[PDB]
This record gives structure tokens, C-alpha cells and sequence, in this order.
């Protein structure tokens, strides 16, 4: 028997198969949860990828800026459940933040429009999607959202570190949402994986500062963590953090 | 002497004078500054509530959610202090968040393009006005903006502690960009003032929210030359507060 | 099959049958583990209370002020589970702090000798416990301590809470050294346990301090294979409080 | 007029010119501040040192361990500054861990009694030290110790990081006690400063991180920084610490 034996998952956010959501979903179905799987707007693309999964599962679509997919969402997942059937854990692996606001371009020359758009993304969609799917959930369930530790400003990452804060934020109150359903709302917050010669820097000193190493390579240590608090091992924390980064983001040097 | 004596230094965000920016401009102007302060939409009001401060001072119009406004407003600085000069200080003491975002409405019905509003007004303009002024500063000044500690969800705030949570992202990378210029970025996150009952329960000094003059004096000891060696970083004007648990 | 099948691992902090350590123990032989324990002071009494678990394990005695008890740690662990076996988790669950440095004596009259006592027992026992086992530890395994919120300060926890914030200090010392064996080191952050109605308030998913067996299972999580990233860090088991200000 | 003019400061842990101590002193007495000053066992040498400040000042000694030396040092300060008169400032800027628990040494090597030696002398002499003090002290007042942030593990630092956490833990309930008499309890946590490989390695990035940068040599910044405590300028500021570290703990790489 697995660990999610008889727990019906929504996982969104695969687009390839080296996305994160990719590998949760994997982990998830090798521990007997019953998945059903959303994406944004290459839908032809993701069904072939989620066929290379070890388990069918039904595909819907879920455009988080579109305000029709978030009020049909709740009927459309229980037709795809069954009438009767609830959630007990939701996963959003989604983010985006457009390449004026993350990488090259100075901080100071991404403007409001392009932030905008990926704080609503990377950030605010983590309320409205648990709005949408909250009524569909069993007490004992679990929201998990994908974090990159914010609490210091580094290269490159810019405007999405920015959107991460909000992030945050955002899981702690929807938390407090969350809680009158009897359902945990946390964040995994990873370390760098591969899904110019700084963000090198930054990679190496990852596996260095892990006390554990980090292999930016493979994604399933965080594909595990995630199950983990999807899973009713962890029933006691919500609003929460928890970190799958090595270790690194407790040691200086 | 005073403490920022002969320092010309940027107030925004008086609209009136129980507004946080006024104490802070009023107690600024006390210890010696220049000032240049800048006001958003009801300009002749607040005309009317800056004649009220010990010295006077030029008032810009500045809606920072305005491009025209930002691509100007180094120009028009320079105009107010002289050629030749800059400014040693510049005061964030911006917020808005619509009612939709916080207060009684609950925290899932309010509006992206609410919260998007709210976020520009209070995160994303700490930057963009750092991106104007920071050209016209002059080395060791001081760029400080108003927070509310968010780093626990609380009722009725809701999406400005959000919003809030941004900005502290925010300032930690005006800080990367203000270092350039040998600038410093920090944030006051000040407890509750009347523009709680716990915020002095738990404040081993106390907590007075019908005073902001704390908050105001926390701000100007920031655009000092005593606090150098601090950039991207919170100094908690609360009464102690948020050390302690009950 | 069970979620630390086959897995051996070590209970520390038995001394009654509503002990976190008991219900910690009780839930990884739930799940399949096979446990070596230790005990303090009151051997026999706690032979009597760990006979109340589902399965039988070997009681050895471990005082860890007693470098003694340290040094032959080791040794006495291997005869337990067989020599080429080691060890896949070691629990921490010892705390102790006189009354002169936790209760209602004020915070500026305990003796450094009791608050020394403490922090002997409650942070630095945690790296030598540690520096002991480590050496027959496995790959893959996890070391988790007990802990409760120091970040901010709180009436009669008083020293107690400069002790755990030692803990969690130590905590991300010995990840260094564990990570040398492919090991992790982790601690649990829990409310407060009947071995308080802010805290139930503050939870958003609510918290029963007459139950044990939520922070059980969240001990039980760190030292199976579905938490392996995580290192030198603090996963907290209470209910969500200390995400909540109000 | 300057910063600190007419208050009465006590500051502690001057034994050479290169001491934050004696930069402390130096600036605050430059601020029109009246000081006494503490020593714990090289006396002869201190009195020489402190002789090269600006100003003279009373020279009591003050072993933090030495508990007679606590019992007696209300009315020592009093004696020296005149009866009736009171302190306005307190500067701990006492440290010490021994190199068995702090450098090449492991970690794990570290004997307790040398633990529990270097915690008595850098974490709770904060305590027994306000608690010597607070009598004697203004409302208004200030009181402030030197921490180096223990948030994350380093190497070398070992048991003295340990030993920084504990004192931040006593610093928050210093803030209790020291707020009946209303008077505010501080930390500053300073980057490092000049008083192998591996250690060039942190104090390098130090200045690298550092938005404003970090001068290893100059410990100005430092002083100033406690005397902006010390001062009214920072009246709703306890239980706190400020960190003068140039902005190096806000950023990750
Ligand atoms: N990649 C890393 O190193 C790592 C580390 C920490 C955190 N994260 C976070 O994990 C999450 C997934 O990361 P990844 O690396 O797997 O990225 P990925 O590119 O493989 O997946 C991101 C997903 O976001 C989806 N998306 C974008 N806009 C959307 C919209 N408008 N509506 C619905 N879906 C939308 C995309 O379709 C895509 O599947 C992100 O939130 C990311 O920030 C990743
Ligand atoms: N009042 C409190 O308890 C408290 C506590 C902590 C932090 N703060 C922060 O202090 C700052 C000022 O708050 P306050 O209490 O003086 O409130 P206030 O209402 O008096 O000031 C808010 C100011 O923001 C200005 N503003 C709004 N939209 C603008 C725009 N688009 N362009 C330019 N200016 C705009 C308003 O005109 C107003 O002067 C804010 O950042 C607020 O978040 C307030
Ligand atoms: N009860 C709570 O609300 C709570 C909350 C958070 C954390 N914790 C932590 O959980 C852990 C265990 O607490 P508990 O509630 O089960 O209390 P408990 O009194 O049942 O356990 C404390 C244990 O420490 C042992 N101990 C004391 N001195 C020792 C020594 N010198 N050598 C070896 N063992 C020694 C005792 O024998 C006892 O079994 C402690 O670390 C405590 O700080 C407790
Ligand atoms: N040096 C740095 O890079 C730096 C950075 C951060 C924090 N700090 C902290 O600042 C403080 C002073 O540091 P420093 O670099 O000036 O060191 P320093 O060696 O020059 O001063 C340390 C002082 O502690 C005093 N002391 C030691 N044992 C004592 C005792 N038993 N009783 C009374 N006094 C005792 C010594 O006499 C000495 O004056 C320390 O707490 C240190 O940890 C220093
Ligand atoms: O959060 C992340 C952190 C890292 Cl180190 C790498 C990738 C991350 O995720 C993203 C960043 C930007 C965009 Cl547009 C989309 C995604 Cl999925
Ligand atoms: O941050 C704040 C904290 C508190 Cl206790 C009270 C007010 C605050 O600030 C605001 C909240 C909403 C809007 Cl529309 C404008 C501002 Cl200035
Ligand atoms: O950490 C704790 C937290 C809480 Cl709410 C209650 C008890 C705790 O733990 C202790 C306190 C004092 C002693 Cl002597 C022994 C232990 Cl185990
Ligand atoms: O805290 C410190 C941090 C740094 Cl980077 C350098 C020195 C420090 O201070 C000390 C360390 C050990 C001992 Cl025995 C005495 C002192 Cl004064």
C-alpha cells in the first residue's frame, strides 16, 4: 500500500516532463492516489506527456488569468471524479513571470503591466484556485503550492522572487480560508531544478551549502515532499513552509 | 545642530495631517531638513494641511500609478532644490488597497484588478520611485519606506499584508540598485497608528497608537548618518511588539 | 506495509505514558519500525510504561549529562539491534529546565548553574547525541529533536525558551556534521502538549493539546523517506499558530 | 550639540584600540556623552587604552561571572557617576567562546563546561548584567549588546553561533523586564570586524553581498549604529535587533 492510497489529487502545471508537476504527479500515482491533472494552453502537447505517466487520469483545462475556467472549474472536476467524489489534495505548481521582469533585464525596467501579470499568476491564482476547489474537498485534505525561498533578494530572479513574497503571503491566508473546511494549505519551497555565468554561481552554491549536496538534475526529492504533505503525516502544520532545498537555506556558507 | 541639518529630503504621502508622512516631514523639518514633498490627487487640500508644518516646502503632484509623472519627477526635483543639487533622503510612505482587498470583505472575493491596483500603489512604486530619484541622490542618502509587519496572516488586512509582503521583496532589491549609488533602502514597519488592544498588551515599552511621532522620529534617525552601515533591510517602529508572543 | 518498515530507530525521553517520545514510539511501531529506546533516571518505572507500546524493544539507560553513558552509547546500541546493523533514526525528545529559570520565578533570578543545567539537557545533549550515533547511522537516515517556537518571547517559558532557541541553533550544526553520513537533522516545532487557548484560537485548522499523536506522526513523517531535502531545519506541528498573529 | 548629550552611558568590553567597544566609547563621548567604562581582568593595560579616548571616564571592573562583582556594581556605577544621578545607556559588547567550540576545532569536541563558559560570558551576562543595572537606569533609557546573526550555520563560528542565539533569545526578555522601567533592550548584529582560507572566504562575500558594501577595517559604522540606540531616535525600537552587517543578510548571492 502508498501513501496516498484512495486520495483523489488534482495536480496542475505540467507542460513538459521536466516540469515539477511532472514527477508529483508520477510520485502520486506510484502511492495509489487517483489523479486528475490541469494545463494551461498546449493541451495537445500535455496529453502526450501525461500519458508517459504510470496511470490514466483525466485532463482539463485551467487557465488561471481566464475567469471562466475558475467558476466551471468545481463541476468540471466532479464530473471528472464522479458526482459524490471530493478533492483531498490540490497541487499548484504554477508560475510565470515574463522575461522583462526575471533574468537580464534590470530590476528597475520591467513595467507594472508584465508584473502584474505574473503576480497574478505565481501568486494570487493560489487563492482563486483554492476558492474554486475548497467546496470540493475533504476534511483531512491538503493544498500544496510551489515556492523559491524569498527571504533575500538574488540575481536574476528578480520580479519572481518579488511574486514569491506574495506568495507567502497569499498561503497564509488562504490557510485561514482552508481551515474552516478542515484542509492544510502549505508551500514546497524548492531548491533549483533544471526543468549566465551568475545564475551558475548561484546553482553551485546550492549543492554546497546543502549539508545533504542538492542534485539540481532530479526533481523527485521535491515530488516527495510535496506527496508528503499531501499525504496524513503532516496534519498539524498549515500556513506553512517547508523547505526541500538540501538544507541550504540554513547555512551561510 | 539638528539631526538631518542641511539634508534635502523627499516626503511623499500627506493627504492629511494625521497622515504618518506628515509627522515624519513635520519632525524631519524640527531636526533641520529641506524638504520637497509630493501629493497624489486633492492637491489644494493638502496645499492647505502642508502650510501647517514648521517650514515651507514645494509640492509636486506625484501618482506613482502615472508614467508621465515618474519621467518627470527627477526634473522637476531638481527645478524645486536648485541645479547642482540632490536629495539625501527620499520618504515611501505610500499605500492603497481597495475595500474589496481589505476589511470586511472576505480575502477570496476581492478582484485581481483590485489587489493589482493596491499592489502597484503600495509594492511596485517603492521601486519605480527609487528608479526616478535615485539618478538625483547623492551618496550615503537614505530611500525609506512605511510597512506593516506581514509576516503573519491577520484578520481584516487581508491582501495588504500582501501587499506589504511584496514590498519587503522590493526593498531588498531597491537596495541591490540604491547600492550603486551609495544609497540606502529600508523599511519602518510601524505598529497600528490612528490616521491593538494586544499591540500594547505585548509591546514591552507600550504602544500608543494615537502617536506617531515614535514612527516619525524611527524614519528620520534612517535618513541620518546614523544608521550607515543598514540597506535592504526593516527597523520595526512597534513598541517591541512583534518580539513577543503574548 | 508500514511507513518506516524495517526501519531502526532510536526513542530517546520515555518517562510516562503521556510523554511525546511515548506516542512518537507508539506511532513509529505502528508503521512498522523497530525501536531501541532510552531512559533517565527511573528505569523500572519506565520498563512498565514502554510495556504499554505494541511491540517489545530494548531499554537502555542514557543520561546524557554522564559522558559515560555517551562514549559506550555506541556500543551498547549495536548489541541491541546486532553487530552490521545501524541505526535509520534517532528521536530527541529531552528537555529539562529547573523551576528557578521556567515557571513563575522572574526571568532575572535564575542561577547560571540551573540555566547551564538546562541548556545541557534541552540543546547541547542534541549534538552529542549525535557525535554518538552518527557513526553507526545509515545513509538516508534522519535525526529530529523536539522544540517549541522560541522566535519571540513569552511569560514562564522564560529560559526554556533560550534553550530552544540554542536547540535550533545546534540543530543546524549538527546538519553539517550528519550530512558528512548522508544523514538529516531536523526539529519538530510543536504547540503546547498535556503532558494555550490563544494557540487553539490562532490555528487555523484548530489544536488539541490533550493530543499528542498529530506531532507523533509529523515526527514520524521526518524520519521516513518522504521528507529526504530536508536538513538543519524546523518543520512545526502546531496547528498552523505561528502563521497567525491574531 | 551632539547625539547623545547629557546622557550617562556605561560601556563594557574595551580591552584594545581595536575593540567595537572603543569605538563605541569614542564616538559616543564625540556625541557629547558622559561615560563610565568596565574592564574584566588586564586593567593596567585598559586604563592606557581608554586613555586614548577622547574624554575621561571612570574605569570599573566587571567580570561577568564574578558574582560579587554584579552584587556590587549598582552602587560602583553610582559612585562614580555621583549619587542621584543615573544611567541612560548600557553597552554590552562582552563575547567569549573557547577555541575548543569555536574555529578549527569540530564541532562535536566541543567539552560542555567550555560551552557552558563561552554562553555564561556572551549570552546570559546580557541578562545578569540589565538586571545589575536597571535600577540605576532612566526611563528612556537604553541598554545594548553586540550579536553577529546566528540565523543560519557557518563554519568556524560553531559554538559561538549557538552562543548568539541564546543571547537573542535573552535580548526578548531583557525587553520584558526593561520596559517596567521604560527602557528599551537591543541588539545590534554587526558584519565582521578586524579586531584561514575558509574564513577569507565569508568576510570576502560579506562585502560582495553587501548592497553598500563592507569595510573589514572600519568599525565606525558599527559605534554609530549602537549610538543611534543609545539615542531618542529609535524610541519604539526593543526586544529588536538592528543589523549593521551593510545590507549582506537581505541578500543571498
Ligand atoms: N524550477 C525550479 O528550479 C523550481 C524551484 C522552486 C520553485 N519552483 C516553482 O515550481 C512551479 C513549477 O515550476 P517548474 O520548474 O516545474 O516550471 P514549468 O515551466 O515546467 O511549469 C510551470 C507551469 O505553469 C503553468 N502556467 C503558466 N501560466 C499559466 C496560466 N496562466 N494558467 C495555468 N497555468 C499556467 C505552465 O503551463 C507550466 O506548466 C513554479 O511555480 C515555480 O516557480 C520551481
Ligand atoms: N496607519 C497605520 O497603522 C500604518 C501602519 C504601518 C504602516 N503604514 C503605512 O504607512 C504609509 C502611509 O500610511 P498613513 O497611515 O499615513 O495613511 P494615509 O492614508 O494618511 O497615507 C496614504 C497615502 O498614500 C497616498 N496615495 C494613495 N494612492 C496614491 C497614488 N496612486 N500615488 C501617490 N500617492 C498615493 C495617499 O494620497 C495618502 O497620502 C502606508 O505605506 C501604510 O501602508 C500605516
Ligand atoms: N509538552 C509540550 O507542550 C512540548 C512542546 C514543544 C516541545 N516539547 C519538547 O518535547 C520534548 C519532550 O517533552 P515531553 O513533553 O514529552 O516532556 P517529558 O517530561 O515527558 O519528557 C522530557 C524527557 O526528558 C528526559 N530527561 C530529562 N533530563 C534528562 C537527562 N539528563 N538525560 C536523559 N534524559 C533526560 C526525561 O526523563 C523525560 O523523559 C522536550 O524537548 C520538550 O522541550 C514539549
Ligand atoms: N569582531 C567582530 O567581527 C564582531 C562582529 C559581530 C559581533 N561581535 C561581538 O562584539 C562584541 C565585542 O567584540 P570585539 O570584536 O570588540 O571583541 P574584543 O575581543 O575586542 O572584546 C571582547 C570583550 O569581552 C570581554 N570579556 C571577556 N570575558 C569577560 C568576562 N568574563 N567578564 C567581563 N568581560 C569579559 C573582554 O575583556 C573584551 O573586552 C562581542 O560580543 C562579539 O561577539 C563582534
Ligand atoms: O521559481 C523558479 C525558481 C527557479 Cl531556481 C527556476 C524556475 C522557477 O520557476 C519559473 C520561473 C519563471 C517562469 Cl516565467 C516560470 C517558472 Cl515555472
Ligand atoms: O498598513 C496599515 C496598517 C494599519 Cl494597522 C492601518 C492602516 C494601514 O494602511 C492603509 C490601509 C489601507 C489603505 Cl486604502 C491605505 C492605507 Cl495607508
Ligand atoms: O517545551 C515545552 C513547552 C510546553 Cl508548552 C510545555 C512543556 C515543555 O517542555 C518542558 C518544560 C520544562 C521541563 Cl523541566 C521539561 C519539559 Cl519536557
Ligand atoms: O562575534 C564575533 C564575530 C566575528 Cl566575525 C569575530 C569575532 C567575534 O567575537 C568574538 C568571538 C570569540 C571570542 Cl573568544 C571573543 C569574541 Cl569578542
Amino acid at each position: 500500500t502508498g501513501l496516498l492510497d484512495g486520495k483523489r489529487i488534482l495536480v496542475s502545471g505540467i507542460i513538459t516532463d521536466s516540469s515539477i508537476a511532472f514527477h508529483i504527479a508520477r510520485v502520486a500515482q506510484e502511492q495509489g492516489a487517483q489523479l486528475v491533472l490541469t494545463g494551461f494552453d498546449r493541451l495537445r502537447l500535455i496529453q502526450r506527456i501525461t500519458d508517459r505517466l504510470p496511470a490514466k487520469a483525466p485532463l482539463l483545462e485551467l487557465d488561471v488569468q481566464n475567469e471562466e475556467h475558475l467558476a466551471s472549474l468545481a463541476g468540471r472536476v466532479t464530473e471528472a471524479i464522479g458526482a459524490g467524489n471530493k478533492l483531498d489534495g490540490v497541487v499548484h505548481s504554477i508560475g510565470f513571470m515574463p522575461q522583462t521582469g526575471m533574468g537580464i533585464n534590470p530590476f528597475f525596467d520591467a513595467p507594472y503591466a508584465d508584473v502584474s501579470k505574473g503576480i497574478h499568476i505565481s501568486a494570487y491564482s493560489y487563492a482563486s484556485m483554492a476558492k474554486a476547489l475548497l467546496p470540493i474537498m475533504n476534511p483531512g485534505g491538503s493544498i500544496v503550492g510551489m515556492d523559491f525561498d524569498p527571504s533575500r533578494a538574488m540575481p536574476a530572479y528578480n520580479w519572481m522572487t518579488v511574486a514569491k513574497s506574495a506568495l507567502e503571503s497569499v498561503n497564509r491566508f488562504v490557510a485561514r480560508e482552508a481551515g474552516k473546511y478542515g484542509v492544510r494549505s502549505n508551500l514546497v519551497a524548492a531548491g533549483p531544478i533544471r526543468t549566465g555565468a551568475q545564475i551558475q554561481l548561484l546553482e553551485e552554491g546550492w549543492d554546497q551549502r546543502a549539508p545533504i549536496g542538492w542534485n539540481m538534475k532530479d526533481a523527485t526529492p521535491v515530488a516527495k515532499t510535496v506527496c508528503a504533505l499531501l499525504s496524513d503525516w503532516l496534519p498539524a502544520t498549515t500556513g506553512d513552509i517547508i523547505y526541500a532545498d538540501g538544507g541550504a537555506h540554513t547555512q551561510l556558507l
